[PDB]
């Protein structure tokens, strides 16, 4: 048989494929820095009715590697309809196995959102009524990062921001957006109209296209995690960001949610900016009435999550928090599983772009809800 990983979001080296259960592989590193956890590959000439076992070897030294344990790998023969196979974590790696029905198979950390895809999602939202193309910003190598906005009504007032996947490997990011923006083409959806006539939307696919296209999972194209990059950006080291925080000054915030995944907590949940030293009352407020309302209509939920951060001690250079205080506004860092949504258990695909897609469409149910409450 033979793998290979070049292609879009491809990740893999090959150490030795010549046994069928003794199939050896490592994941490759980020372009520019140590970390690594995210795997995309092809299989091709497997044999029929054959028992391949694969081994993932240096799964021990990835960036979270504690998050391998109850982690069940994807798989997809033909790119379209993807599905977990039988995965087990110890000291020798990551193992998953699969007796192909076919003689090739592809494999990934979750499912992919090829920057192809992305060009589709674009051309998409520009046909869509009263969706333009802002601005666009130029990654490190030089592809693009565009900033959609959608405006209905032109007497609006609040603008509601939305970034995703300024983690390359957070692929469960962009497939939020997907769902964001498809559900924009409804004819007769009242939510929308209703949000739409006192909000605009600010929209940011994809705000790592370097680190996607090269299969990288935390950094950019420089080795700067884009989310650490917020306290002081760089146009050298960090357009990504520059582009976004200059666009943020001159058209303002009232809402901000970031777009991630989480490798370890099998649960979607929301990180608030309680630790912000410029936390309100008012803010507090907020992010409990998006919880209750979104956790009322979609896959969400808030006992499981990263711990509360305590008065005054958060972190300014993510996103979150450094938009949340700059802005006075309600803002989330929104986490998606890599493995499955515990809550609503689906073992057949885990979590998946289509639950990632219909989050995002509950997510603006619950922003329509909230719109009057944001200011
Ligand atoms: N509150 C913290 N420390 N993180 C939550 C926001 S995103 C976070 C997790 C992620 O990357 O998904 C990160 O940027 O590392
Ligand atoms: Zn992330």
């Amino acid at each position: 048989m033979q793998i290979r990983a070049d292609f879009d979001s491809g990740n893999i080296q090959v150490i030795d494929a010549s046994d069928p259960r003794r199939i050896r592989l490592a994941i490759r590193p980020d372009l520019a820095s140590q970390h690594f956890q995210w795997f995309h590959f092809k299989v091709e000439g497997m044999a029929p009715a054959t028992e391949h076992c694969f081994t993932l070897v240096n799964a021990g030294q990835s960036a979270y590697s504690h998050a391998w344990s109850g982690y069940q790998a994807v798989a997809s023969y033909d790119g379209e309809r993807w599905f977990r196979v039988p995965s087990q974590y110890d000291a020798d790696g990551l193992h998953f196995q699969l007796e192909p029905e076919e003689s090739e198979v592809r494999f990934a950390y979750f499912e992919p959102y090829s920057r192809e895809r992305h060009a589709r999602l674009v051309e998409r939202a520009l046909g869509i009524e009263g969706v333009e193309r802002l601005a666009v910003g130029t990654s490190v190598q030089g592809r693009d990062i565009e900033l959609l906005r959608v405006r209905r009504h032109p007497d609006s007032h609040l603008k509601l921001w939305v970034i995703a996947q300024q983690h390359p490997g957070e692929h469960m990011a962009e497939w939020f957006m997907e769902g964001l923006i498809e559900r924009l083409q409804r004819p007769d959806d009242t939510e929308m109209q209703r949000l739409l006539e006192k909000a605009d939307l600010y929209l940011v696919p994809n705000m790592n296209p370097d680190g996607a296209f090269h299969g990288n999972l935390r950094t950019n194209a420089a080795g700067q995690d884009l989310n650490r990059a917020w306290l002081e950006p760089s146009a050298e080291r960090s357009p990504e960001v520059w582009f976004v925080q200059q666009e943020m000054k001159r058209h303002g915030v009232d809402l901000f949610l970031d777009i991630h995944g989480d490798e370890e907590i099998p649960h979607v949940f929301a990180a608030g900016c309680e630790g912000n030293p410029g936390y309100t009352p008012r803010l507090e407020r907020l992010e409990q009435r998006f919880r209750e309302e979104l956790m009322a209509r979609g896959e969400f939920q808030i006992r499981h999550g990263y711990p509360r951060s305590a008065p005054g001690q958060a972190n300014l250079a993510l996103a979150c928090n450094f938009v949340g205080q700059t802005y006075d506004c309600l803002a989330f860092t929104i986490e998606m599983p890599f493995k499955d949504h515990d809550d609503n258990p689906e073992p057949g695909t885990g979590w998946s772009g289509a639950r990632s897609k219909r989050l995002g469409q509950d997510v603006l149910s619950t922003l329509a809800v909230l719109v009057d409450e944001l200011r």
